[PDB]
């Protein structure tokens, strides 16, 4: 099942949309990390969620916080989507092995082969301090994300 | 790994870019099928190959022949690419299980998690009658596809 608050966040090294390696442990001791798992690029609900993250980026990518969007797509998919959508934050490929990081966080839909709408905040110690999992057909409330992030600055 | 000529073509049922199910077996007795495997949507060499196919579509999609392009990408990826590129032929998703059909045809790159640039012609009996895979630099020779197809009518 989904990892809950108090668990150590599984570490990972994934390619971003520009093929650079991004590792979760690299933020430890420096920033709180918002992990935004999403099902599929070029779909309507995903578009809306990541458009909203784009529109409010300074709340998620600053001196205290970092945001990483994760899905099973490979980098060329995430690159074209990011370019066409104006996304400048990292989109990470859980592509091969397929959904392995999703599976480690307990947010992989084993029937569909896609991550659910899982969201986590990982504190500077690497412990999960916010956890949620919505289904692909549901929409998340991003005020919950900013509120969790805010509580780990002060 | 690649299946050679004379082998029975593994049957599949995959979603196309509009989420419709396409099954190889449905062409048996009716059409020769060209199977164009490709690594990734939105890449350069894939683009050029499938653009050639678009530009020559009546040679590949007619009363005697059908063409199916196959990669590991899911339908929304294929839908956006297809729409942007004018691909009106089926792009099929070997997505989940990841590359299972590609594996069955012996054209899966296990290290990278993508299909290689393999091509097959399947006759009206379901037998592989043409099998092609080019070097990493090299774009496939589509006159060859139309020649193989032409030999089977």
């Amino acid at each position: 099942h989904m990892l809950n608050v108090g668990a150590t966040a599984p570490d990972f090294t994934l390619r971003d949309q520009n093929q650079q390696l991004v590792t979760l442990r690299g933020y430890r001791g420096a920033k709180n990390v918002l992990l935004v798992f999403f099902p599929l690029a070029f779909t309507g609900i995903c578009q809306g969620e990541l458009d909203q993250l784009r529109d409010h980026l300074p709340e998620f990518e600053n001196d205290d916080s970092a945001a990483l969007a994760i899905s099973v797509g490979p980098p060329p998919t995430h690159k074209i989507w990011a370019t066409q959508s104006g996304f400048t934050f990292p989109l990470l490929s859980d592509f091969w092995p397929h959904g392995a990081v999703s599976q480690a966080y307990g947010v992989f839909n084993e029937q569909a082969g896609i991550a659910n709408r899982g969201t986590f905040v990982v504190d500077r110690s690497g412990i999960i301090r916010f956890a949620e999992m919505k289904q692909p057909g549901e929409v998340r409330d991003q005020r919950l994300w900013t509120d969790a992030l805010a509580a780990l600055t002060a």
